[PDB]
């Protein structure tokens, strides 16, 4: 019971890494905001498993990339903690959410528009996020982005997401050392293939290709993300600011 | 109790960071071998408060970096395991002794890049190649790097460059050990109180402390605190990574 007496909010923890993390957090003691754009049966299930195990949680809708983003989010976190708390302090902040899709898209096909919404969703969102949260976040606090292995490991289908985490780990750097006076802690947890629950992850033929990307040889399970970013969520990891933890199972070898 | 049942090596815990990482593995339960050079009674320290605290562990004496060290280092951790456990396996080596003002670029003689070398390089590569026979499926090795490796500093040139080699042993050992689900990892501190004299001097103290971004100087448990979460099965997803304790000191 770690974080006991925390507030946590983990954006796109509806489904995949994201409900993975934040149902660590609330087994550790925090309050977990579950936010989701559009899948609010997902975001209730994940409510639902947090509360069977015996914490606290409560889901947020906002669409994130589009006006009002922030302030839709913040209205509903706000909401919640003060029901729940009588506070609206943010002690963690997971940058988890993004467009993030098996497909991917060659450069040869690359439109504009899926350029600005991966930009809006992965980089600036995150950006708007921090600098909204901070406002509420106390000294010893901690920010989490939720960043990619593609940033060091060429993937053609994967420009457009990429450029975007590589945005994402800058956010890292140049705040880890602007908040560090305050005592928060701001790093990029790097996942490899991970088991989100999609379709693909039913196909044990192309399962079988993916894991070949891991020393392990084995996908990364939801779990394997979530353990690591739940660690960084913690007091022990006060020393960790500004970096990447590569959380791939060994992809980045 | 996240090492219970479990066996640990943290070489060079007379004293300093790997004392500090000793006593918290053996908190999570471990049963630690404190290995040191030639300071027995910094030794019998960190044991005597692992003990109070209520768990296990032993001291081994093993000079590193001359003939027969790694022989002399497993006779008595082997010896000490089979005593406790009856076994001698070995779940986590934490290669933490090291040589460590630094020596300006025209000052470094062969003899010294020897020395470092053999204590800081060397040594692991051996320890961990012999270390291995002992260590099942699910095993650890953490190596203790420095943010030398990227931050320059032409006084720590001969330390560095066997800092340098030791996280090569970090990449090349977690993608050959990974089909055993040992993971390996480096582990990154900054400046950290040691107990060395020059922490006792408030002056040197606030100068240092200018390296970190949060501008204090690290505690032996800022960095024992990450040694120790990597040892956990919570960490199974990270290997081959440089893992930065440093205080933010590679921000600038
Ligand atoms: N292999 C992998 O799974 C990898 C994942 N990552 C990263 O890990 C993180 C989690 O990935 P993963 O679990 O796979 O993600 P999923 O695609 O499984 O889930 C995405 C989550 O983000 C939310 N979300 C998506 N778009 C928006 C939006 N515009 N506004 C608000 N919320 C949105 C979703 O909400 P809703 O349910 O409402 O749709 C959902 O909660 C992402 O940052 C991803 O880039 C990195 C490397 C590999
Ligand atoms: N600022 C710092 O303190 C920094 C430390 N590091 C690294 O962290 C690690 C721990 O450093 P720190 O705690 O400062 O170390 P200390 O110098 O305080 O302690 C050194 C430890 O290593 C042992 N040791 C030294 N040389 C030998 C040898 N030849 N054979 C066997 N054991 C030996 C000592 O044994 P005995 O007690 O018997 O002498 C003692 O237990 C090292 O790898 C160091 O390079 C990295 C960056 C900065």
């Amino acid at each position: 019971s770690r974080l006991t007496g925390k507030n946590a909010l983990v954006t796109g923890s509806s489904r995949g890494i994201g409900r993975a993390t934040a149902v660590r957090l609330a087994r550790e003691g925090a309050l977990v905001a579950v936010h989701y754009a559009s899948n609010e049966a997902a975001a209730d299930e994940t409510v639902a498993q947090i509360e069977r195990e015996g914490g606290r949680a409560f889901p947020v809708r906002a669409e994130l990339g589009v006006a009002g983003d922030v302030h839709e989010l913040f209205l509903g976190l706000e909401q919640g903690l003060k029901e729940r708390t009588g506070e609206t302090t943010l002690d963690i902040l997971v940058n988890n959410a993004a467009v993030t899709g098996v497909d991917g898209i060659l450069p040869e096909d690359v439109t504009a528009e899926q350029l600005d919404r991966y930009y809006a969703v992965n980089a600036k969102a995150p950006f708007l996020l921090v600098q909204r949260a901070v406002r509420n976040m106390p000294d010893g606090g901690r920010i989490i982005n939720i960043s990619s292995g593609l940033t060091r490991c060429a993937v053609p289908e994967q420009v457009a997401y990429s450029m975007t985490k590589g945005a994402l780990e800058q956010i890292t750097l140049h705040m880890a050392k602007h908040l560090a006076p305050r005592g928060i802690t701001v790093n990029s947890v790097a996942p490899g293939i991970t088991d989100n629950g999609g379709a693909v992850f039913d196909i044990p033929e192309i399962v079988e290709q993916m894991a070949q990307s891991s020393a392990f040889k084995r996908v990364g399970e939801a779990g394997d993300v979530a353990d690591v970013v739940t660690f960084i969520a913690t007091d022990e990891s006060r020393w960790i600011t500004g970096a990447f933890i590569d959380a791939s199972g060994g992809t980045l070898l």
